[PDB]
């Protein structure tokens, strides 16, 4: 089971592990001020307040600052294979749980979606199940 983490960078079960070196997220970094919600659009302080970075949970719900429990790494357990999406915003680069780099997409129709960053595993994963309704923290300001 891939942790979630607090605010203070401490995880809630298990061990810690490395964001990768290329991730959009950088750590350590403070954050929570707020849970203070965002849009697409509105992707980042700006207009709507205190700004950490980019959170995203499936819905979709966006946030840009998060004062709860958060992924540091995208929860492969919770992702499947899905179909290309014609239609997709980029929103950052992640790492999965797998320690791998993916890039992070929302799709026009909301579903958050990861690709390989790397070449050479050309599918689509979809983020299905919001088990522990916590967010992953997507990129860091």
């Amino acid at each position: 089971e891939e942790p979630v983490y607090d605010a203070t960078g401490k995880p809630l079960f298990g061990d810690p592990s490395e964001v990768h070196p290329q991730s959009t997220l950088k750590l350590p970094h403070d954050r929570g001020r707020g849970n203070i919600k965002t849009t697409l659009k509105n992707l980042p302080g700006n207009h709507l307040g205190p700004v950490s970075g980019i959170y995203v949970k499936p819905g979709p719900v966006f946030y840009q600052d998060y004062m709860g429990p958060v992924y540091h790494r995208a929860p492969l357990e919770f992702f499947s294979e899905a179909q290309f999406c014609e239609v997709t915003k980029r929103i950052g680069r992640v790492t999965g749980s797998d320690g791998r780099l993916y890039h992070i997409y929302v799709c026009i129709d909301g579903c958050i979606l990861l690709k390989l960053a790397k070449r050479g595993e050309p599918r689509t994963l979809k983020w299905i199940r919001n088990f522990t309704d916590c967010p992953l923290w997507v990129t860091s300001c």
